[PDB]
């Protein structure tokens, strides 16, 4: 891995871009002609392959965390996949030519960065990548790194341990399906019970769950049943505190946290991606995309309004970029 040439990375590129905060059916435009950053010592450029969408990357984009973003224009897209083709005088894990992975933002509200995923370069901090595992495509390595994180961080701060039990309230989304695989399949729990609607149930029992629970159709916290560990990713903590053992824990990833449960905001680390390598290398844990990925980087305002929905299963790629 011998640097590159340097007249042979671009310094303005192809990405998503908006000005001013709203809907993504508003603000977000496409520009042409957008600059690459400039890496800092400690990171690494990469060119693009792939990139999923988060949630928070609409949030962002409706002001909701305005007091400690980093300023507009911001080019969105926190899950990146791609080839690095730059590394700083600081770097030691990278060279040119890795293919790598992961969330771009270490502290997902405080200073994201102004150049996100959704262009064809990018800057990454050395700490948020791992290297792509050699059996995942670039677009399902896109898909993992901000949902897989966060269900590994709240089940460890859940204390997760083997032969727990764990109910997961939203099973079927970019970060439940992980938390359902991570928790059947790396923490060891004996009983994995999950929430989604009708039609969803079958995926839920396919990734891990031996009870899949359909929210349409009955109340998890009337259920006599209570759990180790609870993991709200749907913001009802209130009924979640209610199916839980004495002693046990709830963890939520959508506040505001009724006592005892508690909220985290993940912390990005490619250590933890690093952790996961053997399971993702083995297929014991897969990604989940949503069957409307991949979406062409033309179609990345389709593809905020189908995850904005709230219905997406597993994971929405854009692809290629
Ligand atoms: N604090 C953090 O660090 C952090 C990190 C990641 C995400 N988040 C937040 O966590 C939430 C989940 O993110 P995500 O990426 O997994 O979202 P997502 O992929 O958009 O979640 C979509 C899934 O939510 C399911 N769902 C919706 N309402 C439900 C309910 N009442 N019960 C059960 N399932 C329900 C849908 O299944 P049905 O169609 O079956 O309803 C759908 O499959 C978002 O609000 C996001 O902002 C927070």
């Amino acid at each position: 891995g011998a640097a590159a040439p340097s007249e042979s990375i671009p310094s303005v590129n192809k990405a998503w871009v908006y000005s001013e905060y709203g809907k993504t059916s508003d603000v977000l435009k496409f520009d042409p002609s957008v600059a690459v950053p400039e890496i800092k010592e400690d990171q690494v450029l990469i060119k693009v392959v792939a990139a999923s969408l988060n949630p928070v990357d609409f949030k962002r984009a409706l002001g909701y965390f305005k007091d400690t973003d980093s300023p507009l224009p911001t080019i969105p897209g926190y899950d990146v996949a791609g080839v690095v083709v730059k590394v700083g005088s600081q770097v030691t894990k990278f060279k040119v030519g890795d293919e790598v992975y992961g969330d771009l933002n270490e502290t997902a509200l405080v200073n994201p960065t102004r150049f996100g995923s959704l262009a064809e370069y990018t800057a990454a901090d050395e700490r948020v990548l791992a290297h792509k595992p050699k059996n995942l495509s670039f677009i399902e390595a896109a898909s993992l790194p901000l949902a897989i994180e966060t269900a590994h961080e709240g089940l460890e701060r859940a204390e997760l341990s083997a032969g727990k039990s764990v109910l997961v309230l939203g099973g079927a989304g970019g970060v439940g399906t992980h938390i359902i695989q991570l928790a059947k399949h790396v923490f060891g729990a004996s009983k994995v019970a999950a929430t989604a609607s009708t039609k969803k149930l079958d995926l839920l029992r396919t990734l891990g769950a031996d009870l899949a629970i359909d929210y349409t159709k009955e109340n998890f916290e009337d259920l006599p049943e209570k759990f180790d560990v609870v993991y709200d990713a749907v913001g009802e903590t209130d009924k979640a505190v209610k199916a839980v053992k004495e002693g046990g824990k709830v963890v939520t990833i959508v506040g505001p946290a009724t006592p005892p449960a508690i909220l985290f905001v993940l912390t990005s680390k490619g250590s933890v991606l690093e952790k996961l390598k053997p399971y993702l290398e083995s297929g014991k844990v897969k990604p989940v995309l949503d069957p409307t990925s991949p979406y062409p980087f033309t179609k990345v305002v389709e593809a905020f309004g189908y995850l904005e929905s709230s219905r997406a299963t597993g994971k929405v790629v854009v692809y290629p970029i």
